């Protein structure tokens, strides 16, 4: 048996893992998206199932006012000690955020606690449980790493933060984790940046408090030295040890199109870690995270496939569905028209930093088909609803039903650099159901419509123009249902009977 990387696709950056007996749990960063910090579950490190989110409530994910793509939830760390799971991270820019927080749970599916604010703004806070102590390791935004000890109950520092080590020469020392393995305490961290020079490095000491000395086989993992490789910007790893004693790393990376641009976001990868004779870890001979590997020494456990169609025919919204900042439940219902997701477009659109009536999911494949049957009668030109390809608040493609010159129409509208650049309309019948459809390849999104007396490819757009390299920030594309009255509320609701999502990267 083998597996193909990546192990979790679509926007899933900054992976943090822990093993609790036969079960593995993993979290990734979410930024402005709610619920925050999804928790995935596996029994083989390869097949992952979404089971909850660490931040499923507005009191533990305050997001209002945060910037798209550079605000909200940054790298989380996930750990487990004495019947209790802990997730620590940083919230930047949300009204009511005090910076670094953690939340706890007995069940990793939830419910999680309200935040325990630790009282600083350090990025990439990490925790580890060693010798009956809860260590807190973070960078100091000045090239150095700070270690401290923390009371699990209160989040207060019992031993205060102090400098113990620093980065090893590379840009933006990030993502430090603390491990006690054999004779030594190890600080493993990321350097180089967000780009091609990203790498994981390690150092160790006889004592937690230093001094630390660098690995002679740095880096631990990087695709820096293979510019041909289909995976790039590999880094921000977290280690996990199995019951057979062997070691695996999860880390983030990108899958560029023609080696130039990435739009799906930073995804999660899996690589075997080997320790050399002197006690230093490395992935392979060269540190390169490969496309396929021999399977972990664990029994294969494939999860029941999620169906293509969400029929919106139960009271509980599927866990993959995602909102922008803190959603008011007043804009959506699965109750009010049973069998449909009812979306009520408000005055709010993307141009502010609160929560527009948007519900979407991560584009988890280059090649896909996404479609939705929607009932929407607009009464005036400002009113619209349909599907959106979102990169951020300034960059998104809108496949919407609206009213133009007393005709109900289907519209593809391309917004880039916060300006509308292209708009193409086709006339719909005055009433009746409309199937809106978005199909994707590595390079192109194609937008299609179907109704009574109306079926047509409406337009195309580039994946390149929504890519990280053009738009900046720390996110990747979401495809979602959308309604907005652009200054006014929509008169009528937009009712989505179903939503198909088909990933086709295997073929
Ligand atoms: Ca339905």
């Amino acid at each position: 048996k083998t597996f193909r990387n990546p192990i979790i696709t679509g926007m899933n950056p900054d992976p943090s893992i822990c093993r609790v007996g036969d079960d593995f749990y993993l979290v990734t960063s979410t930024f402005e998206y709610f619920p925050g910090l999804p928790v995935y579950h596996s029994k083989d490190l390869v097949h992952w199932k979404l089971i909850g989110h660490a931040l499923s409530r507005p009191e533990n994910n305050p997001l209002m006012g945060c910037n798209a793509s550079t605000g909200g939830q940054y790298a989380p760390t996930l750990r487990y000690h004495d019947g209790t799971f802990y997730v620590i991270g940083t919230n930047y820019g949300g009204k009511g955020s005090q910076g670094v927080f953690y939340v706890t749970a007995k069940n990793p599916a939830g419910p999680w606690s309200d935040p325990v604010w630790v009282g600083n703004w350090y990025v990439d806070p990490s925790i580890e449980f060693i010798d009956g102590k809860m260590y807190f390791l973070s960078p100091d935004n000045q090239g150095s790493f700070l270690l401290g000890v923390m009371d699990p109950e209160t989040g207060t520092f019992v031993e205060a933060l102090r400098k113990v080590a620093s980065g090893l020469g590379g840009s933006s020392p990030e993502g430090p984790h603390f491990y006690k393995i054999g004779d030594y305490y190890y600080i493993m961290s990321a350097e180089g940046g967000t780009g091609y020079e990203h790498r994981e490095v390690i150092q160790r000491s006889k004592s937690p408090w230093g001094p630390y000395e660098p690995s002679p086989v740095n880096p631990v993992l990087s695709n820096m030295n293979c510019p041909d490789h289909p995976f790039q910007a590999i880094g921000h790893a977290d280690l996990v040890q199995l019951k057979d004693g062997s070691w695996w790393a999860v880390c983030l990376g990108i899958r560029p199109v023609n080696g130039k641009y990435q739009h799906l976001g930073r995804e999660t990868f899996l690589a075997p870690v080997t320790w050399d004779a002197d006690g230093w870890p490395k992935v392979g001979k060269d540190g390169v995270v490969q496309e396929t590997y021999l399977f972990p020494n664990l029994p294969s456990h494939v999860w029941m496939e999620q169906p293509v169609r969400d029929d919106f025919d139960q009271e509980t919204l599927g866990l993959d569905w995602t909102f922008i900042r803190n959603p008011a439940h007043s804009f959506w219902s699965l109750t009010e028209k049973p069998g449909s997701l009812r979306l009520k477009g408000t005055a709010i659109n993307f141009t502010t930093n609160d929560s527009p009536s948007f519900i979407g999911r991560r584009q988890a494949a280059f090649n896909l088909t996404a479609s939705a049957k929607v009932n929407f009668i607009p009464k005036v030109e400002n009113e619209e609803a349909g599907l959106v390809v979102r990169a951020d608040d300034k960059n998104h493609y809108d496949l919407l039903i609206t009213e133009r010159n007393g005709q109900r129409v289907a519209m593809i509208r391309k917004t880039l650099k916060d300006k509308v650049v292209d708009t193409t309309c086709k006339e719909l019948p005055a009433t009746g159901e409309v199937i809106l459809s978005i199909t994707a390849t590595e390079t192109t999104y194609t937008f299609e419509i179907k109704a009574a007396h109306v079926s047509a490819i409406l337009g195309t757009a580039s994946t390149r123009d929504v890519s990280n390299e053009v738009v900046g920030g720390f996110t990747g594309v979401f495809i979602g249902m959308y309604a907005s009255g652009n200054g006014q509320a929509n008169t009528n609701p937009a009712d989505f009977d179903w939503f198909d999502f088909r990933c086709l990267d295997l073929e």
